[PDB]
């Protein structure tokens, strides 16, 4: 089967939607894509949807000789982690712990995907509220409800349907618990500190009204600490800090779903780091390979909680170990090359980037914003969104759409400046085509 | 880290509930497992519940150099698969498609995870009802509930959570939606045709009031064609058959979670096969490393079904590449070597064994039973079983439980009949021990 047929085929079978590409699996490297029909090289601002940290065939995994023979012993086979432990497995968690890991939130859980370690956090709040109720006199048959946020993303999995509201194609026909749901006050353009706090307060409102009106019920409030797919939507410390208070006064958990945000992308391990707030659960993906959560805090308060007792949670293989092996050796890159500071630095030169776009352009390129290298710029419709993005992949840059109207960036944490330029002025070139 | 050391460590993230040994990823191979701090070697029925096809290290795997450097590639960078196409992708497809194909079932669609598999052939089957609804004058909000039976076990997502019904440790204090489940007719000894045909006519009645009681909104019925965890239980055709039927007359599909009895096991690719019936939809894991849904037949009378329109089903990352692979020269090892067979003629000789272990042993090993590979008995109590199980384990031969008085055997399909003496003649050593 050749690189040209490889539509062709797949297509006998499934619906064929991706990239026109054909990626070559070895030439490709860092920042860029090699489509292997045409030899082209293509700017990767997406980064496998932002679950890459070091791009393609990075030279600390590819010239390591050592590490080579690790993989393979992990790749030729696939291990049930949840039953039969390796010297393989406790390298991965052990790297795992000292490098992402947080000492409020000791207990690690793993599994494949990133939809199942949200629903795993979300069923170790179910747990901890049931028994948290049952322990204080309060019918244990109370405690399955989850506040979120309007414009959320939290995967395609039975529980995660419930929570996810950005596209009604992600969602329509599929049976729904009804679970409260409340306005997201995030930044936008214009609006000041007592503009920002009013639209905070409202949020609020609506959630200490849920609160009230369904007692005991509502086991935690999920959300990303900056929304991806819904749109790059950030919102101030401000409102996590007051959420954080109000989930306490109504013994409810807090649960960040960091599987966009999570592993150094913003700058930091995690992005809860800088708005500070202290979550109860953290739920990863995407960079992390291995998915899952990290618990603690409150966690803690129940002795009998999913991660104390045998078989609450479980999966047959309890993650991937090629996932695993992969994984310790990205992370033991990120930690030897200050990988976190170097997403500081070149996440301040793409915004500034950004703002220099919205000053040349100041009537199309709307809302220049970001964290680390988590970067997103919106355009006036999704018309002339949807155009950039063509435009930009006729350039051999890709990016990924986001919300109605968004761009996103999704650099892999090793991108250089020169690479940004390369994408910025890409930009430049393809907005007077739009306009 | 030294093997010694591996429990500490994970014990300081994670309960560690798992077997005594630390697997010895490369010492390994065939039917025994290699414990890393002793060096014993342990007779593997157990095969990473029964996730694994040829056991540890297969010859064909180990010793192909070509292989090697395709999984290399694959196994260093994980793809989005789900929009980024590969040469090593594609050949999966197609030899997942020849040697697992059925003309039938022409759409493939995969991800991670054997609960998000069933899942997302739910999802497919509430779309499909919906829709099928709607363009038959029936309100499209009908269409959201699952037909299933009593001892099954379809994983631990949030929708399979509403299905799996064995041990409630497994679903206790989570969310659940009130799907319909009626009895399971399975054989069990000293039941006669006719006796047999009045338990079945039962679970069709069950089966009737509940198609007749919700009207339009049974989307479809899912059975395990042998119920796996719930304790090796096996159902005539003729039951399935006429399910078939009932399903046909509703307008509701007939999806098979073929999670554990796919992929040879049971002497055939697929159990349905052997049963005669025709599914919509079967979902398929654990040997296939990769994840997913084979679905056609009144799918397709659909044409805006899930498999034709986008974004309907996604995950980030479409399945591992790694394990597609892998498996896909798992597949060919199959074709080649000839291994279904193999695994009907060695699963007449594990039948054998355990029908004259019954003979021997009348009042203590009870009803032996099997599909191919796909053994089992009982005990008289579940102490007696654990028991059992102990006793084996310090023989160094790994089983499973199942149940409250199952001992199941899952062995590789490459499994010797020395391999199988072996087992057996362990069991009669621990039998009087129990007694
Ligand atoms: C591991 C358990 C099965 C369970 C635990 C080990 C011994 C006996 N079983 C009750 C279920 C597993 C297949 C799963 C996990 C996540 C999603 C779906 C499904
Ligand atoms: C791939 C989509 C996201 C989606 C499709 C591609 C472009 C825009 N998005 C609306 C969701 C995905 C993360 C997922 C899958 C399975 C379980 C949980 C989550
Ligand atoms: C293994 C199993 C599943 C769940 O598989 P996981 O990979 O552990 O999520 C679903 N159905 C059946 C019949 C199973 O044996
Ligand atoms: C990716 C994503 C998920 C779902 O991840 P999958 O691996 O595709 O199942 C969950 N939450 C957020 C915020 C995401 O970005």
């Amino acid at each position: 089967t050749t690189p040209d047929r490889v539509h062709e085929v797949l297509g006998r079978s499934m619906l064929v939607d991706g990239l026109d590409i054909v990626l070559d699996l070895t030439r490709s490297g860092g920042s860029y894509l090699v489509d292997a029909i045409t030899g082209r090289r293509y700017l990767d601002m997406f980064t496998f949807v932002a679950s890459s940290a070091l791009g393609m065939n990075p030279p600390a995994l590819v010239d390591d000789r050592e590490f080579h023979a690790e993989l393979m012993q992990a790749a030729l086979n696939k291990p049930s982690n949840s039953d039969v432990y390796s010297v393989a497995m406790a390298r991965f968690v052990e790297t795992f712990a000292r490098v992402l890991g947080d000492p409020a939130l000791p207990h690690l859980f793993f599994v494949e995907g990133g939809a199942l370690a949200v629903e795993n956090a979300l069923k170790a709040a179910f747990d901890w509220k049931s028994r948290h109720n049952q322990a204080h006199g309060i019918d244990p048959a109370l405690g399955t409800q989850v506040l979120h946020l309007r414009g959320a993303f939290h995967g395609r999995s039975g529980y995660t349907l419930s929570l996810t509201n950005t596209k009604p194609t992600i969602t329509a026909r599929f049976p729904k618990f009804d679970w409260p749901r409340i306005d997201a006050p995030y930044m936008r353009p214009g609006l000041d500190e007592p503009a920002m706090a009013a639209l905070e307060a409202e949020a609020l409102r609506q959630a200490r009204a849920a609160f009230e009106t369904r007692p005991h019920d509502i086991a935690c409030f999920v959300a990303e600490p900056i929304q991806g797919e819904g749109g790059d939507r950030h919102f101030r410390p401000e409102f996590f800090a007051a959420m954080r208070e109000l989930c306490d006064e109504f013994d409810a958990l807090l649960i960040f779903d960091e599987v966009q945000t999570g592993c150094g992308l913003t700058g930091t391990a995690w992005a809860y780091q800088q708005l500070d707030v202290a979550p109860d659960i953290v739920a990863f993906g995407k960079k992390t390979q291995v998915c899952g959560v990290m618990a603690g805090r409150r966690v803690d308060e129940v002795a009998d909680n999913v991660f104390a007792v045998p078989s609450r949670l479980n999966s047959t293989w309890g993650g991937n170990l090629t996932d695993m092996v992969r994984a310790r050796r990205i992370l033991e890159v990120i930690e030897a090359e200050g990988l976190f500071e170097r997403a500081v630095q070149h996440g301040k030169y793409l915004r500034a980037r950004l703002d220099e776009l919205a000053a040349d352009f100041p009537a199309v390129v709307l809302d220049p914003r970001g964290r680390g290298l988590m970067c997103a710029f919106s355009l006036p419709t999704t018309a002339d969104r949807d155009e950039l993005i063509r435009q930009l992949w006729q350039r051999a840059v890709i990016v990924l759409p986001a919300g109605a109207d968004t761009v996103r960036f999704r650099p892999p944490l090793t991108v250089s400046t020169a690479e940004i330029d390369a994408a910025i002025a890409a930009v430049r070139s393809a907005l007077p085509v739009v306009t």
